[PDB]
């Protein structure tokens, strides 16, 4: 949430 995968704690 929302798009890319990875990036400091972000999930989908």
């Amino acid at each position: 949430w929302v798009i890319v995968v990875g990036v400091i704690g972000v999930i989908g």
